[PDB]
């Protein structure tokens, strides 16, 4: 199952319709501080479980929104299933599976085995990456094969020890730091052998990443990407690399707007 379609319209700075798509690997959102365009992910939660100021307020020349209107398209087996929410100005907040309205506890029952709904563990930022470091054999096994790939030949082990190629075992405590940066994003990489989910969101996660070590989470997300689609909104050149499609968006009055632009 992959997410296909997102649709705003009347939700937070997305005054005007707007219509997104997503590759079946890796999607790119790119964009200024100006929208720190972290409204799209907002709406996906909104749109499942997580006053009226999440409705669009006006603009130059467009008057405040009637309300907020959000709606994902997933793919199954060649079968779409779309959810939506609605949120009135009036009051009256409704849900939708397609097509009918429903009750939310339907919506979360539809995605079982995802973070949909509940905790949202497919939405992870720099925080989730720092506290997973500091917090079965299908992980440990993966986060081997990860640390490898990484750098072309060591091994992992799961306390966290990390073994380079032509040197000896290493305690995850003296690394680099971006170093570490990257055996985490691996960890988490391996964790969703237990996590799974149609969508993984990584929100910023390439801060501690200089442009060595990007190269390297650049061919770690293309192997994972394979199997795991992700939806990456980063504003580091060399990880749009591995994106397959990318989405710039810019924010002129209070209205913001998404454009697929090309690297």
């Amino acid at each position: 199952m992959r997410l296909k379609k997102l649709y705003l319209k009347g939700f937070k700075s997305f005054g005007r319709p707007s219509l997104i798509g997503f590759s079946d690997r890796v999607t790119a959102i790119v964009g200024p501080n100006g929208s720190g365009k972290s409204n799209i992910i907002d709406a996906i939660k909104w749109v499942f479980g997580e006053k009226f100021d999440m409705i669009f307020a006006g603009s130059e020349n467009l008057p405040p929104a009637g309300s907020a209107y959000v709606e994902l398209v997933f793919e199954e087996n060649g079968e779409e299933i779309t959810v939506a929410r609605e949120l009135k100005r009036t009051g009256e907040n409704t849900y939708y599976l397609n097509g009918s309205p429903v009750r939310l506890k339907d919506i979360r029952d539809r995605f079982a085995g995802t973070g949909l709904g509940v905790d949202f563990y497919s939405i992870v930022g720099q925080g989730q990456i720092d506290r997973i470091v500091n917090a079965y054999q299908r992980v440990n096994e993966s986060f081997n094969r990860f640390i490898s790939l990484l750098f072309f030949g060591g091994e992992g082990r799961l306390e966290i020890s990390i073994r380079k190629p032509g040197r000896r075992d290493q305690k995850l405590s003296l690394l680099s730091g971006g170093e570490k940066a990257l055996v985490g994003l691996a960890l988490l990489f391996a964790l969703m052998e237990i996590k799974p989910s149609p969508f993984y969101v990584l929100d910023e996660v390439d801060s501690p990443l200089d442009d060595y070590n990007a190269e390297r989470f650049k061919r770690l997300l293309k192997e994972n990407s394979k199997h795991t689609q992700f939806i990456v909104i980063t504003h580091n050149k060399i990880v749009m690399e591995a994106a397959d499609l990318l989405h710039g968006v810019t924010m002129v009055n209070g209205v913001s707007a998404i454009v697929p632009v090309e690297v």
